[PDB]
């Protein structure tokens, strides 16, 4: 729990884009779940190749899917802006704007994400 200003923003993030969805979480997001999520599931880096460390938040993956603590996934705030743009703001599949390569290696954090759930 090393980077408090992103565990911070990535708290506020996923809210905003709650907040946009027009969704009421079952339960909100915290700054120690954000630690777990950025530094421990997905390592401190970006789940997206080529896994810049920099300005880690997280962002709901997959808008057709419901806003749950396993559809997260770590990534740049550029990223971040990127995928909320160009996938949430779509309510898209994100095979429709990631490459096969890019959402197999997305797959096997948010397994593990799904794996370690009961573990938390």
């Amino acid at each position: 729990m090393t980077r408090p200003r992103l565990y911070e923003e990535a708290v506020k993030r996923l809210h905003a884009e709650a907040r946009k969805a027009g969704v009421n979480l079952d339960k909100t997001f915290n700054a120690s779940e954000m630690s777990y999520i950025i530094e421990e599931v997905y390592v401190g880096r970006s789940a997206l190749p080529p896994h810049e460390s920099q300005k880690v938040t997280v962002v709901r993956w997959n808008p057709q899917l419901p806003f749950d603590h396993t559809n997260l996934v770590a990534m740049t705030r550029n990223e971040a802006r990127y995928h909320e743009d160009n996938v949430l703001a779509k309510n898209v599949d994100p095979s429709t704007v990631y490459g096969k390569d890019v959402i197999e290696v997305v797959h096997s954090f948010l397994r593990r994400l799904r794996m370690w759930e009961m573990l938390y």
